């Protein structure tokens, strides 16, 4: 699901593939480093900080699944653990630096049950900042000191 | 389900009642401050650093449910996270120091997945020494060097 979207050699975020859409969060500089990806058609939402495009039939086998059901636990990402309580995912301080949007965070199932956009740093937790699933709606939760990664 | 085991007002670990027996690891010291689950008829198996005793019929609804089911990922614990990949159990270490034994660590629809015992400490992760089912069976798992909590 995770595609990397880079600008001029640097890679400056990614793009996952949840569902039947190619989603990538609108701040993120640069092009999708998939041929087929960079040529569809993306609508752009400043609300959500996203940027997401209907998957092409050939790709929709290596497109992910997404969801709401995210109860107070522990989930995955590729920084080890988030927390998640109080409506609110949190990371070890340190684990996601600039450059970790539009990585997905998932349950033991696989399940994607959000996308990172950026993160509050408040101490040893950082606070993430994140687009999530809402009885099929995209919501976005973002926390007061956020920083775009 | 977990039931501190004190031992001279000191509390040395604990006991959880998981599915129909209560379950407390049998190198720890210590009498359950609890009543009722003293009195009862505890075995005790070297083998698996265990000590079971089949749950009386007023506490079963308290008792918790338990799991084979554990795929990789991230687990909870008292503790915060517990990474598991590779049929191993990781915590960061520090968050298990020793009287932690006899805690469970549970998946996010409550499971119990598995009771700590002690832990190897292994630089930054250590690897944890626990008591895991295995479809319809008690496994235990110990790493190397490790310690008794």
């Amino acid at each position: 699901c995770i595609f990397e979207v880079k600008h001029e050699g640097k890679v400056t975020g990614y793009a996952c593939l949840v569902g039947d859409k190619v989603m990538k969060p609108a701040h993120v500089k640069g092009v999708i480093d998939n041929a087929d990806l960079a040529k569809l058609a993306f609508k752009k939402s400043s609300k959500y900080d996203l940027e997401c495009a209907q998957i092409p039939v050939h790709m929709r086998s290596d497109a992910s699944k997404y969801t709401h059901e995210k109860p107070e636990g522990h989930y995955n990402w590729h920084h080890g653990a988030v927390q998640y309580s109080g409506g609110r995912f949190t990371i070890p301080t340190g684990a996601g630096k600039p450059g970790d949007s539009g990585r997905p965070i998932f349950d033991n199932k696989g399940r994607v049950v959000a996308i990172v956009l950026g993160g509050a740093n408040e101490g040893s937790r950082t606070a993430l900042s994140v687009v999530t699933w809402n009885k099929d709606m995209v919501t976005r939760v973002t926390p007061e000191g956020s920083e775009e990664w």
